């Protein structure tokens, strides 16, 4: 038997665990095509048709960017782009109004409603109209069996849509 | 009825989604005092007895370890630090052994296993006696009523401890 | 040394493995009171104000209705009872409207928005009114500091309003 | 405007809340083969080999077996037997021992530590041999490469063993 004395400066008295950490993935894409039909008059849309390329997706990540093209999220190779279509704008007042339209992610589509909120409508610098607002509302995963093979545990089932548009007259 | 198109430069056609993640909180405590009876003829352990001041936690992050010294967690005002007390050391080999202590983390107290590996028997630069040891071994919340307040599922009930040791002889 | 042959009727080949699993609590409150001012010519709320004893809650399970009254939830002692208040009915047309008013949960108070669908206007078997109609709604323990020692994890942040409401008219 | 008063009878004041429960999955095989060398004079393991049918797994439900088979799994099709080999038994008393072995899971294989506990040795009935023993120890999925595509949040990494063995002498 014999003493020791511990050497601090190269001694550990060390532990790991294990916790869970909830975050939100915030993200847009970078290409998209739309068609906006919009009466000042009356504050009312009356056409909203929007394409999106899903290749130009962007959550601040490369390679969480790439995953999202492969079979287990999008399939980009087979179903290249997302797309909205409005179906009926229903007024609430000049400020707000319920948006209906077709949703269609990777070849499966649902309608669901977007909360429509008018952020301004103005005659710009040069005379011609602009107008600003706002689409959001909730959409589930499973609803448009989206991403199934991931669980609705590890990743909410619930998207959240935030549209922001600023938007000039035409010709 | 007005045709707009939209500015790029100020749409933003974005979601959010929330996600889990999981990952291993890394500790030690910087401030602890040991008491080391070990016989290299034998390659055994005879006494082997520690204090951890719980105060002197880290890990990496200055808010949680005060959130550690909590009610939820350490309770260090009236449970100011953790002790291990070595009860039996049962030998394998030179290298290896099964160390049985009573571990006590705010006054609730528990026979633990842990896993010795003896890392290196030496003498020193000036001719007296060195060693390098680890011990090893997990430990559950659970057992010792530790952290009540949190879920298993936040929070894992496996704490894996890891105690690396460099000592030096005595007097 | 000698052989053996497993007495396969008490040998066990046995593992445990723990996983997650995610469901839906639902739940009503047996006991409330309200005020229902509704408007049959043009399908419009005129006051809507529930109260409802947060004692009278039910989950199907016993012992979680009583642990829904402590302080880590409903503090039903000092907090008996949460009340709904409505400020504004937005017509939509008439089977769907959006209604705004103040929710009341332990004291602090948010203005929420409920999805109002009328599921049918009639005259009664007697000739006096009758009325069915739905709130629904989502609103976020968070905006309304509720169990905040419970983890967003563990438990949604993401509460889910589905008021089914038949009614008959007065005196 | 007209007032209403509420049906209690068929009126629900409701909510639906989502969350995470923890569980352990306890299984065994039903199915499997082993050969047990051990000699009592020394209580020391001298060869242990098992071979356990995959196809036999039992969870206590019918679906989750069948899944268990598939890809994602154990890919039973391809793999249809896990092995156990033992290299090594490092005695610690006649109760205890560390035995270390080669498991092999989907044609992946690691070098494992199991806990021998030896609950009971003697000579049986008819005056011929019988022993009981328990081997113990956790494995970790990522080790094993072992349905990577299931998180180890939504299932755990970590699996339990509990082999509970009795078992009498040959020929």
């Amino acid at each position: 038997m014999k003493e020791y004395t511990l050497d601090k400066a190269h001694t550990d008295v060390g532990f790991k665990i294990k916790h869970l950490q909830i975050s939100n993935v915030k993200g847009c894409f970078k290409d998209y095509s739309a068609v906006i039909d919009f009466d000042p008059a009356s504050a009312e849309f009356k056409k909203l048709d929007v394409t999106i390329k899903i290749a130009s997706v962007n959550t601040e990540n490369q390679t969480r960017d790439n995953h999202l093209q492969q079979d287990d999220f999008f399939k980009a190779k087979k179903y290249p782009d997302m797309t909205f279509t409005m179906k009926k704008y229903e007024k609430i007042d000049n400020e707000k109004g319920k948006m209906t339209g077709t949703l269609t992610i990777a070849g499966v589509s649902k309608d669901i409603v977007l909360d429509a909120e008018i952020g301004g409508v103005a005659k710009g610098k040069d005379g011609k109209e602009k107008i600003g607002f706002s689409l959001n509302g909730k959409i589930k995963r499973s609803d448009f069996k989206f991403a199934t093979s991931t669980s609705t545990i590890t990743l909410s089932d619930d998207i959240n849509l935030n549209i922001e548009v600023e938007a000039n007259e035409k010709e």
